[PDB]
């Protein structure tokens, strides 16, 4: 019990997450309207998406993903069908971003986005001719409309100084411009959440929300547009950015924070901010692991009191790890490995222990990221007619997608904390790269 004490730390009640719920619900309420968003820790970013889309242009298209710690290139080829748009990814190539580049400056990391693109269009005879581009970029951005937005400021790690403030789809063409080796017409940028869901539309009307657990942690929605205060108009629906993310950082979670949480936050990137998504997302769920293992360590619970040299620096504990640990059948082979690589040579309850600390920490992430989603779908339900609310969710990140149980967990707890609900959970195929072609198709009969 020792060591489940300590772990116990991590519980959270039926009556802590309706807690979580309401606050969350009370924060997207104060980022939506035009007093309290700009001090609103809930965004609450319009995203000009719309409820009624009137054109849509069929043919190929080129759409990017930055955002993922991978930096993705892709063509996807819409086309027609019953009712909407079908979509499809044709050609895709994943490039990383080197540790001197993120460091630098916004036009030496866009600089090194347009080499990527030009290197994507030499190898598939494309280089000559200009195409469509959709952008999906997962930051928080204040969009002036589809096309257009200054970065709010990085978030899960992103360095790059000279970007905070300044238009995205500007430093894009700044940098396609400075190397006339090709040319493209940056028709639309989207998030992740909303692109999730753009791409799950068309199998199914009813997805209406969109939702990231990945890296990071965000979720979108279809907002009520008299509900909207900085869009002007009353008209259907437009998609709205929660940027969930750095809910708390306000102190709306300040009992719910364990020292791991403050340590895991004041040594990272962005110190006071993004405090909800470091309870839930991948970038931070293993060094919380890490942390609730050194603590073991110094109380002289766990590994005989003594931690290893990888075990003591930060982010050697990958989020992957945890999720490994949890698939371990029972036999420990998967958890001695890791340990091992790890420079570790843990006993048998060592290893039953480690588990337990995986497992604290992801319910814990499950909990907190249901309570969110049950305060967006609680809020569209304040808005809507039926007896039961038909709602489905699009969702995309490694967390949600592959992690053992969190899906399950969360799943389960969304539904309890959504009463007279019925919710559809949908997992997005290519839905970053698809989703930002089909959100250009509708940008292109708006403009060319
Ligand atoms: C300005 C702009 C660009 S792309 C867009 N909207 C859409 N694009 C593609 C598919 C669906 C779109 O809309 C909806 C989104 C969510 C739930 C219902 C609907 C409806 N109907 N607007
Ligand atoms: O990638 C998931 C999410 O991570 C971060 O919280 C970003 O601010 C958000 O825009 C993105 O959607």
């Amino acid at each position: 019990t020792l060591v489940e004490q300590i772990l116990a730390e991590f519980q959270l009640q039926e009556e802590d997450l309706k807690k979580v719920m309401r606050r969350m619900q009370k924060e997207m309420d104060r980022g939506l309207r035009l007093e309290t968003h700009e001090e609103a820790s809930v965004k609450m970013l319009p995203t000009y998406v719309r409820s009624t889309p009137e054109g849509s242009e069929v043919g190929d298209f080129l759409s990017l993903d930055l955002g993922g710690t991978n930096f993705r290139v892709m063509l996807v080829k819409v086309g027609e069908g019953e009712e909407g748009q079908w979509s499809v990814k044709t050609k895709h190539q994943m490039y990383s971003i080197p540790e001197d580049a993120m460091t630098g400056t916004a036009e030496m990391l866009f600089d090194y986005i347009s080499e990527c693109i030009s290197d994507f269009l030499d190898k598939h005879q494309m280089k000559h001719k200009k195409l469509p581009l959709g952008f999906t970029f997962s930051f928080p951005v204040r969009h002036e409309d589809i096309d257009k937005g200054i970065l709010l400021n990085w978030t899960k790690g992103f360095k790059a100084s000279g970007a905070e403030g300044n238009n995205v789809v500007g430093l894009l063409r700044d940098a396609i411009k400075r190397r006339g080796d090709f040319e493209m017409d940056v028709v639309a940028m989207v998030n992740d959440t909303v692109a999730t869901m753009i791409s799950c539309y068309y199998e199914d009307h009813q997805c209406e929300v969109g939702m990231i657990v990945g890296t990071g942690c965000n979720a979108c929605y279809m907002e009520e547009m008299q509900n909207v205060e900085l869009v002007e108009g009353d008209e259907g629906r437009m998609c709205v950015n929660t940027e969930w993310g750095a809910f708390g950082d306000s102190g709306e979670l300040d009992e719910f924070l364990l020292e791991y949480d403050r340590l895991v936050d004041e040594s990272s990137a962005n110190p006071g901010q993004q405090l909800y998504e470091k309870l839930i997302g991948g970038k931070y769920m293993g060094e919380l692991v890490r942390l609730v293992l050194l603590r073991l360590v110094d109380e002289n619970l766990l590994f005989h009191g003594e931690a290893s040299e990888q075990l003591r620096t930060r982010g050697a504990f990958e989020t992957r790890f945890v999720s490994q640990v949890e698939s371990d059948t029972g036999d420990r082979k998967q958890i001695y490995n890791i340990l091992s690589t790890l420079g570790l040579r843990p006993s048998t309850t060592d290893c039953d222990i480690v588990r337990r600390a995986c497992e604290s920490v992801s319910t814990r992430a499950a909990h907190m990221c249901s309570a969110g989603l049950a305060g967006v779908i609680n809020r569209m339900r304040e808005s809507r007619s039926e007896d039961v609310m038909r709602i489905t969710v699009g969702v995309d990140g490694s967390v949600y997608k592959l992690h053992p149980s969190f899906k399950e967990r969360f799943h389960a707890s969304v539904r309890r904390l959504t009463p007279s609900c019925e919710i559809t959970f949908i997992e997005s195929e290519e839905g970053s790269g698809r989703g930002a072609a089909l959100v250009s198709a509708v940008a292109c009969k708006k403009a060319c």
